[PDB]
């Protein structure tokens, strides 16, 4: 189950720009301590890993981690079982995993001075934000409160520390520059399929509107909904009658229409309440966010698209968290992704 | 195929680190975003580890430890896309571990809700960062004497400068002790192994070996900081500018230093390090004196019964290497010399 035969593997950097400090560089002067004087800095580049099987079948898959994560989540589960990288190389796809700009091996743009500041210019904010273990526990629906599991949970219990250790902050790089890096990757790769997660859901939809090479999207538990500009439907507040979901992203209709040209599937796990749940903010947040996504998919289908919502419990899979691809039944989750690729001919040459 | 690799298993995991906490209590009924430090537990200073195991390994696993401001990428591929040491040594039938140390790459960057590195009133790491430039790295790594210039017969993959410099970045002010601790924990998990270090990780690997008997060997590429027993640092000259000095050598208690005499240790240097003072080129001169200090460090280990050696790649017939010989155009020949070291000491045998 763990063996993989690779025709080739490797990694590379793509995308980004440069920024420059004041003055000139003199090789005769002390180079340490490091200075911005005469300095060129490469910023906002992205790390890319690939593994290619012998005799690939169909399109390469680009796995795009969610918010605060890295390509680790596609390599292995917190308890050390094979991730989707291994499973889909075994399924004879070439597999790309990325660390987007600002995360993991992607660039974090900081210099000599307060975090993110290049002399007088703020490239990213000095003040950061970051989830806690407690916030991520309820965000990912391990259970209703930190330290508590849903009875049906597919989470790999006992490996909580390993799981939360994979998460971290992201600097305030513009989403435009994150999308730009992936568009450049998609141009380099050729026709491919994006597999996204949580925060990278909306970003992958945006990439598809810029990149005809994206031939399909599967988004696990996307966090932000997308609509044509000026056509955001009525979305209710949360059950506390104060909070809202993430403001939906709006794009010009001429770009939105490109989403109708490819098959798109959104995948949701379990324990999302059907009814208002004022006691558990993130459970209720997922209820309304999933509802908003259902309207987004409907809008795509009204433009001639083929956009679907897969609730894993309807396929017989119970208890999945917001990371179904690292849960205990992730082989069965992978099978459903293989089914989608096969239905749409994305596993054929 | 030279690119083909067959893995019995591969994967990655997190190891090491600690937790820090914010004030107060977490209420799941209250808005979770915007994120807060209230009732917050944060995992900090953990390390990322990737492993690739061949079918029927022979000899000890290798732990490849990137230099300063780098990640495990430098062992995966060269800047122009040729196989890195990870592939080459899985093909050489070693299980290969590649790490992103705490503070780098997939390792943790310890920051919270607030100014970078600050958790309420506690400074976990400094808000003010430092970072090399392209120009600084160019001369640090001896591509040439000045940015844009290359030494004659250079083995750098010319044309791929963007790729190369894009792999570099900053490191927050995590204590070296905590970085060493993570790797000690990894060595405990793996068992007997060999450390392959680089630049800034050189001194750290030496430290790890003094705390971990499972380190059975060390190969260090262009180490940046020298190591000596406490109070026994030899006289080391200043640089040719008569004002600068190399990195303050690390000093450790002699009981721990003596542990370095129990295992084979090889330091490996590339080309273009001057033999004579070079005031016009700071980093070239730095390397001259730094390599000299390392020669003395190795001698001290040998006087205590050790098996320490210095390999200058030009003496082995390899010209033009930079400070990253394992990503240079002749990195297959560099790998061959590492294979030779492992075979000499039986570290390629079960
Ligand atoms: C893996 O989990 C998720 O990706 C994920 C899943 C659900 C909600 C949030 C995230 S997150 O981690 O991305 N968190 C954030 O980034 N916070 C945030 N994001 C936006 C866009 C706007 C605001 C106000 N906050
Ligand atoms: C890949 O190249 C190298 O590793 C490498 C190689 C040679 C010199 C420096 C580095 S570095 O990048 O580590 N740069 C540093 O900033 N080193 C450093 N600087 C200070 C001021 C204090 C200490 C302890 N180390």
């Amino acid at each position: 189950k763990r063996k993989v035969v690779l025709a080739e593997q490797g990694s590379f950097y793509i995308g980004g720009r440069t920024v420059t400090g004041p003055g000139k560089f003199d090789p005769s002067k002390p180079v340490i301590r490091y200075s911005n004087e005469g300095a060129t800095f490469y910023i906002n580049q992205m790390y890319v890993n690939f593994q290619a099987p012998v005799r690939p079948r169909g399109l390469p898959l680009v796995f795009w981690h969610g918010g605060g994560l890295t390509g680790h989540i596609w390599e292995s589960t917190p308890d050390g079982r094979p991730g989707f990288q291994t499973l889909f190389v075994q399924d004879r796809h070439t597999v790309y995993t990325i660390d987007q700009p600002g995360r993991g091996r992607g660039n974090i743009p900081t210099f000599n001075g307060p975090f993110g500041q290049l002399e007088e210019e703020s490239i990213v904010n000095t003040v950061t934000g970051n989830s806690s273990k407690e916030g991520a526990w309820v965000r990912d629906r391990l259970g209703p409160a930190p330290g508590q599991f849903f009875e049906n949970s597919q989470f790999p219990r006992g490996y909580e520390d390993n799981y939360f250790k994979e998460m971290g902050f992201s600097p305030s790089i513009s989403s435009d520059e994150i999308v730009d890096a992936v568009v450049k990757l998609v141009t380099h790769i050729g026709p491919c399929v994006l597999v996204t997660h949580a925060a990278s859901g909306v970003l992958g939809m945006r990439v598809a509107t810029h990149a005809k090479n994206v031939r399909g999207i599967v988004a696990y538990e996307p966090a932000t909904s997308i609509f044509p500009k000026g056509k955001v439907p009525e979305i209710p507040p949360l059950a506390d009658k104060k909070s809202q979901i993430f403001p939906p992203f709006e794009i010009q209709e001429s770009y939105f229409k490109k989403l109708a040209k490819i098959p798109i599937q959104f995948v949701f796990g379990d324990n999302i309440p059907k009814n208002p749940k004022s006691a558990y903010w993130f459970l209720d947040w997922w209820r309304v966010t999933r509802y908003a996504h259902s309207l987004s998919l409907e809008a795509i289908n009204k433009l001639g698209g083929q956009a679907s919502l897969l609730d894993l419990p309807t396929a017989g899979l119970r208890g999945n968290t917001a990371f179904p691809f690292t849960d205990r039944n992730n082989v069965q989750v992978a099978s459903l992704l293989s089914d989608f690729l096969g239905k749409h001919g994305l596993d054929q040459n």
